[PDB]
């Protein structure tokens, strides 16, 4: 079977007992993670290990917290105590947490279920072959030895508007907040980056980005985490909300691909 989680944001103790009420066996069941595995719950150093002892088991992509932590533990930008990353920052394997954590997709696809994984989601105006093109780019500069040099480029809110002819910082912060930071869209398909509020709260002419009929969107279903605030509800048919607020005191929610059911974890908090 085929199990999708929404951001565990470090809740070890949901996570495992969700994965034990469906019985996840590795080896014979998969599963795919909407990234933000870390920050704000108290097991982010447990949560981090278990994945990556998961190997080929665990699909993952990257979401901002993920990026966060790696610009923390590379000196680019400053721990906040309210993330509660310090036992995973000193803890002795760190590097060897942090180095594989660098080197996972932002995208992930399978063909065979016609499913599309990023944290964030799709941007309407990007069709799959430009969306892996750029996930491409971004995993590639990450898993480079020169990540810090990306982790500080990153940062920013603009350009806001997809081009072919973008190039170089606005290329790569665009690639960046659009995979792990979307999630209202202007009519024409621009990300708002200020927004995170439920869609029914939001300021027109905000949509949602999943609102806005996009290439990708019209082949493929497209799971997705990061938009605590959107609760899991109000997504059209083929587009996955998967992240229901643990770490906030709401729930861990998991989708079995198979048979579309969901199975739910309280938080604990
Ligand atoms: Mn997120
Ligand atoms: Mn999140």
């Amino acid at each position: 079977a085929t199990y999708l989680i929404g951001d565990v944001h470090g809740c070890y103790d949901e996570l495992i007992a969700l994965l034990h009420k469906v019985e996840f066996t590795p080896g014979k069941d998969t599963l795919w993670l909407t990234g933000d595995l870390v920050a704000r719950g108290p097991g982010s150093l447990d949560v981090l290990r278990y994945v990556k002892s998961l190997g080929d088991s665990v699909r993952l992509v990257l979401g901002n917290h993920d990026l966060h932590l790696l610009a923390v533990f590379a000196g680019i930008s400053r721990n906040k105590p309210k993330d509660r990353l310090t036992p995973l920052l000193e803890a002795p394997d760190a590097d060897e947490l942090l180095n594989w954590l660098r080197r996972q997709p932002l995208l992930q696809i399978d063909e065979e279920k016609k499913l599309v994984m990023a944290h964030a989601g799709i941007t309407p105006q990007w069709d799959l072959q430009t969306a892996k093109e750029c996930a491409r780019d971004v995993e590639a500069v990450l898993s480079s030895d020169s990540y810090p040099f990306f982790l500080d480029a990153m940062y920013g809110d603009m350009p806001n508007n997809w081009s072919p002819e973008l190039r170089g910082l606005g290329r790569l912060r665009f690639i960046t907040n659009a995979f792990t930071r979307m999630r209202f869209c202007f009519p024409n398909g621009q990300l708002d980056m200020y927004s995170k509020e439920s869609p029914e709260e939001a300021p027109a002419p905000l949509k949602p980005w999943f609102a806005i009929p996009g290439p990708v969107a019209e082949e493929y279903s497209i799971a997705f985490g990061h938009w605590a605030s959107l609760e899991g509800k109000g997504t059209p048919e083929g587009i996955y909300a998967l992240d229901t607020g643990c770490c906030w005191g709401g729930t861990l929610t998991c989708l079995r691909w198979e048979d579309k059911q969901y199975f739910v974890q309280p938080s604990n908090r």
